[PDB]
């Protein structure tokens, strides 16, 4: 076991007040004489998931609630159980953002939404609308100053203008076969943001700290943040408001809302003493005023304590953003439909890509994993049974029929002439149980991985994926099917995720055994 006993570490986000919640550690240690580290490592996000895996990483993992799901179904976090005294002393929507698959998976912590900020002295009236952005930039051009200036790097920045016309990620329960990204509402918000690059009112290249320093010394009369931005203003002496998002085609700028949230690590050993941290020392008014005085938090999940930040106008004008906004969905997934979003902005503001294009390849890898799924669950089921999922694929589901057809053609084939070695291979590996399938995907990956990567090797693996679903079956292991199947597009679109975009997905598949 990795993870040290007897003391804390916690990972937060570099934008975050790090040094306030390491004075609440303070007060923790100076209490019981248990030592909290702080560290705010660069893509956290990233690599929590990485070391949580192997049993290493932090006691407590601080960010917004959307990355939690994914790590609760790889049984990374420990399950929450605060009494309904605890329970009470927070906001029951702030409760509804850590919860996954009717468990609390996470501590809630405030409530995250993006404003529009604007220098007064600069900008008495902010614009109402986006479309009058280029004509203020012109004028503030004259001027020797700019419009806006806000992250380009980064998804969540531009998703507000994105989601405006209709564009989203998840229909909502949350429909996962029904995905936004490349919708009409999508196109004319990533079209607008694309338009505004090239008029030269915003630059590709401008990420977090440019747009940050051109605001604080008041180079741009506006900005896209939240509330952990209003520390630098406040220090750089810029006369700011926080307001309401600029409208796009008379529709409200949608913001993706985060909620702030602490999870405690599986392996933790320390699962007492960060429960003791996280509801007695931070979830308290001395514990979130300490971590808001360094960065604002925002509208914070503890009732008594955000009772007082709601006189504020910046809160105020936060939850107004809120209320426009949606709540992040925490679903497994949504860690693929950022990294296909960011790409798809980042590419379609650079020129690389046109935004039909980029948002046509982000739409995709927002869809993999499900439409993956769906065509080798089927198709080791069918093979397992003897007879087809009579269900529809769905509206969206063409892809996959022609799909499973060209699996069920090409794929009957692989069987047949490996019979000799897929057997030796079964035999081999004795499979029985939901626990032996555990076993499988580790050597699955390792056969998989050092390979060259091409559509007949994909069909392989998915060909011995249904011989093994056609032994389980026969030894009445016949719901271990469904978890063999989970694995194999594990294995498939997290190892191979940039080639099967590149191949435009499952259409490529059917594509590329056309005859
Ligand atoms: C967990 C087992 C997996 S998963 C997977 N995914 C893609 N390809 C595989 O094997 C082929 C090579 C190959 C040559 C002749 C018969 C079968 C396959 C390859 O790597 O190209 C495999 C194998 C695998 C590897 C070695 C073997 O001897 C057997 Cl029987 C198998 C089933
Ligand atoms: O940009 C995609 C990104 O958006 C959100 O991350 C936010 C985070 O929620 C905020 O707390 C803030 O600090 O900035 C981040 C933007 O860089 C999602 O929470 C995150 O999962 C996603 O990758």
């Amino acid at each position: 076991m990795k993870i040290e006993e007897g003391k804390l570490v916690i990972w937060i986000n570099g934008d975050k007040g790090y040094n306030g919640l390491a004075e609440v550690g303070k007060k923790f240690e100076k209490d019981t004489g248990i030592k909290v580290t702080v560290e705010h490592p660069d893509k956290l996000e990233e690599k929590f998931p990485q070391v949580a895996a192997t049993g290493d990483g932090p006691d407590i993992i601080f960010w917004a609630h959307d990355r939690f799901g994914g790590y609760a179904q790889s049984g990374l976090l420990a399950e929450i159980t605060p009494d309904k005294a605890f329970q009470d002393k927070l906001y029951p929507f702030t409760w509804d953002a850590v919860r996954y698959n009717g468990k609390l998976i996470a501590y809630p912590i405030a409530v995250e939404a993006l404003s529009l900020i604007y220098n007064k002295d600069l900008l008495p009236n902010p614009p109402k609308t986006w479309e009058e952005i280029p004509a203020l930039d012109k004028e503030l051009k004259a001027k020797g100053k700019s419009a806006l200036m806000f992250n380009l790097q980064e998804p969540y920045f531009t998703w507000p203008l994105i989601a405006a016309d209709g564009g989203y990620a998840f229909k909502y329960k949350y429909d996962i076969k029904d995905v936004g990204v490349d919708n009409a509402g999508a196109k004319a918000g990533l079209t607008f943001l694309v338009d505004l690059i090239k008029n030269k009112h915003m630059n590709a290249d401008t990420d977090y700290s440019i747009a940050e320093a051109a605001f604080n010394k008041g180079e741009t009369a506006m900005t896209i943040n939240g509330p952990w931005a209003w520390s630098n203003i406040d220090t750089s002496a810029v006369n700011y408001g926080v307001t309401v998002l600029p409208t796009f085609k008379g529709q409200p700028s949608k913001p993706f809302v985060g909620v702030l949230s602490a999870g405690i690590n599986a392996a933790s050993p320390n699962k007492e003493l960060a429960k003791e941290f996280l509801e007695n020392y931070l979830l308290t008014d001395e514990g979130l005023e300490a971590v808001n005085k360094d960065k604002p938090l925002g509208a914070v999940a503890l009732k008594s304590y955000e009772e007082e930040l709601a006189k504020d106008p910046r809160i105020a004008a936060t939850m107004e953003n809120a209320q426009k906004g949606e709540i992040m969905p925490n679903i497994p997934q949504m860690s693929a439909f950022w990294y296909a979003v960011r790409t798809a902005v980042i590419n379609a503001a650079s020129g690389r890509q046109t935004v039909d294009e980029a948002l046509k390849d982000a739409q995709t890898g927002s869809e993999l994993y499900r439409q993956s799924l769906e065509i080798i669950s089927r198709y080791l089921r069918e093979q397992a049974t003897g007879a087809a999922d009579t269900a529809p694929m769905g509206a969206s589901g063409a892809t996959s029929r022609k799909a499973l057809e060209t699996l069920r053609r090409v794929g009957d084939g692989v069987q047949r002439n490996h019979e000799t070695a897929f057997q030796g291979m079964l035999r081999k590996l004795d499979i029985k149980n939901e626990d032996d399938v555990k076993s499988l995907s580790r050597v699955m990956i390792h056969v998989f991985s050092d390979g060259v990567t091409n559509w007949g090797r994909i069909v392989t693996l998915i060909s011995f994926g249904a011989f093994v679903a056609k032994h389980l079956k026969t030894i009445n292991q016949e719901s271990c099917i469904e978890p063999l199947a989970e694995s194999i597009t594990d294995v498939l679109v997290r190892t191979k995720r940039d080639w099967l975009v590149k191949q435009r997905g499952w259409d490529g598949f059917v594509e590329f055994f056309h005859v």
